[PDB]
């Protein structure tokens, strides 16, 4: 039985750029390019879901030339993923604080989602700027929204109630989460959706990490492989 | 590295069962590890059969009565999470005489939890956070991580920094999601009643960075 959705945290970017003695965010530009075998090989093996952790909120406490060179390298994404998306009948999800994103960032991101709503082959999710603490705060702020409106009663709220609230509740539960990069860490990531996910770490570098690898992960879930 | 910082909290899922406690909350105190958080019962477990609930209850309640003397001796805290409501009255009434007799021990914290979640305790918090904003306590713009973070278990403890995982498997079973986001992991083969505070000593070594995987 293959995973009904994938998380991956993509990591050893900085670390693949100072191995092969690249330049300043060289890995993160080799990285960016991973991802499309990835997707594909989802959309033919049969994946429903894929989501990604771009940037965190942690990552807005990096060197903020870091900041600006992954904001640039989203936006570049964006435009290039829209064109594949459509080829490939995705959808194009995002989840995370827009508050804290550029302006026009946020208008591609609104175009991308709505131009692929009704794709249903898989559902792509770029997580940016985001953290499972901040979603399952945002998701408690809702509720309390609710219950001021009078619409929940505060007594009322329970796992069943607050799960709807959280990103990507229409989605299934995140099965298996693969880690790039070689350390054993969560990172603060989709907390609440992988809540019962299958782990997979590697020592392979994100910029590194191959379909063969992944299709790998996929089969450790399965059981096809040891 | 020249500094080599022990986890300030650490947890223990025990899997692998299908008395190891007491050197390891012994080697905490040594060492100077604040907290020890281990997963005794989970939601799940309430979905087994009647006589495995009644057996866990059993045994639940044999190991509070053989840790109070310990938590005196020692002068170890002893806390409880997860949800009573689902508990009988007699095993929470020892909950509460535990937890009440050693609040004020500075040792060290042993928590368990009891018919516990993740997920639960988030939804729990969230609750709490509403009950607030409808007594008109706080106004619900003001909840953002900083507030809610409060309402979650344990948030007056060290976050957890060292997460060890028994029995083999490479899974997350919903245990303290909010509280270990950052935690290093510490996975291995070794089944929980053959678990040695040598291999325990050796998780705390891999996080300090003395010792390697
Ligand atoms: C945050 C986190 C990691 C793991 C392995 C668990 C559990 N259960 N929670
Ligand atoms: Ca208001």
């Amino acid at each position: 039985h293959l995973p009904q959705h994938v998380a991956i945290i993509m990591d050893g970017n900085n670390r693949f750029a100072k191995k092969n003695q690249m330049q300043k965010g060289d890995g993160h530009r080799e990285g960016k390019n991973v991802l499309d075998p990835i997707v594909e090989h989802c959309v033919k093996t049969g994946v429903r879901a894929l989501t990604v952790f771009a940037f965190s909120s942690e990552n807005w406490n990096r060197p903020q030339y870091e900041v600006d060179l992954l904001m640039k390298l989203l936006e570049e994404t964006i435009h290039e993923q829209i064109p594949r998306m459509k080829k490939f009948n995705i959808a194009l999800r995002f989840i995370g604080d827009r508050s804290r994103l550029p302006s026009h960032l946020v208008a591609l991101m609104e175009d991308a989602e709505q131009q692929t709503a009704h794709h249903d082959a898989m559902t792509l999710t770029i997580a940016v700027s985001y953290g499972g603490m901040w979603d399952i705060a945002n998701a408690a702020k809702q509720v309390a929204q609710a219950v001021s409106r009078g619409e929940i009663d505060a007594d009322q709220i329970n796992v069943d109630l607050f799960e709807k609230y959280v990103s990507l509740n229409d989605l299934p539960a995140v099965d298996l989460l693969i880690r790039t990069g070689g350390d054993f860490r969560i990172s603060n990531f989709l907390l609440w959706q992988a809540a019962y996910a299958e782990l997979y770490f590697t020592d392979t570098l994100w910029p590194e990490f191959t379909v063969e690898e992944f299709d790998h992960a996929l089969n450790v879930f399965s059981g096809r492989e040891r």
